[PDB]
């Protein structure tokens, strides 16, 4: 009651704690007082709890298993805020997401079968879809392997990840102003949500060439500045209503490919550059290189074929992303690769 | 064996993992390496891995029942660098100590005897003995109750702590030059071990007042080249060899006290500011209140009575200590309040 059982893991460049839905207090509140005391917030140190003093390693998921048609488990990610006394069901980065499969075979949700097993996995965030392939060899979970991430030191298993229902998971419509284009404080951008609300937009249209450094773009006030204004210009735009004090739209700074890829990028997530970029991020990025004369489509090398794959370029590497397209030209799939580690098994106390 | 049982706690401000002895390997160099993959280093962000990406949430406490006569239980503390391939048994801060008291008695390492346990505890690090006492209500620890520590939020069990051999725990005499005073630089300092090797000279002495905060004595570039030549100068003196990448003794900077208490302190450890004090070394700056002229003498308001509470004033609060004085005026025993909480409890895993 005031403990749960629960896994601590690394999922993608995130860490959090894990939980079965049945082991957290059913009411909302109550669940929220559990959570917080455990990840020690609010608190910008977290040290009376298991947060590790940043967002990126304050946040929890909640996996059950799955009534839905075809769907295994249903997976609910919290953002667990580090210095506030506030837990929110933010629209998915992608990187817990990794730890879901893996954990809900270890915890009997999905039986081993066979050394693969797959796990189809409803977001209950945004109502999208994502079937992680994870390595079940001998009939347990493994995480040791050869996959890398950048951003995560040595390898691990890989967890291969298709995305399905990603279109307008949260504005409603791949293009939430049914325009490719939209002229924003004078600039052109691109609103566009293919697994998270994003506006794409040219690096120089905005005054940097997107080649800078994360350092530097965390300390240049009026770029910052300039992107806040249009973020807060297009919320209604994308039925996000007021998105003044919300997480989205990912506001996505795009310049031509510099290491032979399909196109650079340098993501503000709305505040702060991310230090690569998010999974679903890169999706929405991928399918915007698509849109034709769109500011992604003018900066983009895209290759020829109907399985493109679309190495995304970020600060600390490059994140590559396989987007599958029908004769038709939508996006049917976006496969990318995962990795993730359980670092902690046992319970989770509170006060 | 890649896997230990571990209790995840907060120990007074520090975190870390807690094992018995005997569940970790028996050879340093295979030892060391399990706790750098647990913890997840190297890695500034210490993602793959159990540590918070701070050196103070990137510390272990091994622990075992104790044949000395009268100690319960021995204990090694361990600090993991969380960007080095790194584990030093560096000397013992005190924080992490808080958690072995508790942890011994969950493990069986002592019994609950009663509401309230007494925990003798060797520490193995310095040769230092600590008594706890743990409120064991109906035969179980507990972490909840009134006390608090600056640096944690909200209140726990108290874990009342008494020091005894702390005289010279590192330099082999209280006074490792046997001066109470040694001009070094052309300033004045005492060169004192009790619990704690440490540097005391008047923060007036180089150029500060002792009350600057935190953040602007980091920032203190001549200040902290100053006292580290004086740290740099000392190390022999101490017995304590080249100081150079050594992480003693302690800078204590010492003011006259502001808040009504014994002394005003400003620590370096030996580089970076304190937040608060180390506990040991404020019984090591409590300690040269006492000793006459003494540059923290000079500045000290010391009470009268063989049982003396030094409120020992840090940046963000005061420490208080407990000096039990016998009629010849050396120190008896050192008594400090500490808290801790456990976390989570299960198993940790590495690759
Ligand atoms: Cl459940
Ligand atoms: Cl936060
Ligand atoms: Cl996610
Ligand atoms: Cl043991
Ligand atoms: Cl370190
Ligand atoms: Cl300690």
């Amino acid at each position: 009651m005031d403990s749960a059982p629960c896994m601590w893991m690394r999922g993608g460049t995130s860490k959090g704690g894990y939980f079965l839905r049945a082991d957290l207090p059913a009411d909302t509140a109550a669940r929220d007082a559990f959570l917080l005391a455990v990840m020690g917030s609010p608190d910008p140190r977290q040290i009376d709890g298991m947060g590790g003093a940043d967002p990126l390693t304050s946040k929890v998921a909640v996996v059950s298993k799955s009534e839905r048609p075809g769907i295994d488990v249903d997976y609910l990610f919290l953002q667990v805020f580090v210095d506030q006394a506030i837990v929110t069901d933010a629209q998915n980065s992608g990187n817990i997401l990794a730890g879901v499969g893996p954990f809900a075979i270890e915890r009997g949700l999905v039986a081993a079968s066979g050394d693969e097993t797959r796990v189809a996995i409803f977001m209950e965030n945004t109502g999208q879809v994502a079937v992680a392939t994870v390595r079940t060899p001998g009939g347990s979970v493994t995480y040791a392997g050869d996959a890398a991430i950048d951003g995560v030191p040595g390898t691990h298993a890989p967890i291969p990840t298709e995305f399905r229902d990603t279109a307008g998971s949260s504005c409603g419509a791949l293009l939430p102003s049914g325009n490719a284009v939209d002229v924003v404080n004078g600039l052109p951008v691109t609103l566009i949500d293919n697994g998270m609300p994003c506006v794409v937009m040219k690096a120089a249209d905005v005054g940097i060439t997107g080649y800078e450094d994360r350092d530097s773009l965390d300390a240049n006030a009026e770029l910052k500045a300039k992107i806040e204004a249009i973020r807060l210009a297009v919320g209604e735009l994308m039925n996000l209503g007021d998105v003044t004090e919300k997480s989205v739209p990912k506001m996505m700074l795009v310049a031509p490919p510099r290491d032979g890829g399909a196109v650079c990028v340098r993501s503000f997530i709305p505040h702060r550059a991310h230090a690569t970029i998010g999974v679903l991020g890169a999706v929405s990025v991928a399918t915007a290189c698509l849109i034709p004369g769109s500011p992604a489509a003018e900066v983009a090398v895209v290759p020829e074929g109907a399985r493109k794959t679309l190495s995304i370029e970020h600060p600390t590497g490059e994140m590559s992303c396989v987007l599958e397209v029908d004769d038709a030209g939508n996006v049917v799939s976006a496969a990318l690769l995962r990795t993730a580690r359980k670092l902690m098994d046992g319970v989770v106390f509170v006060l």
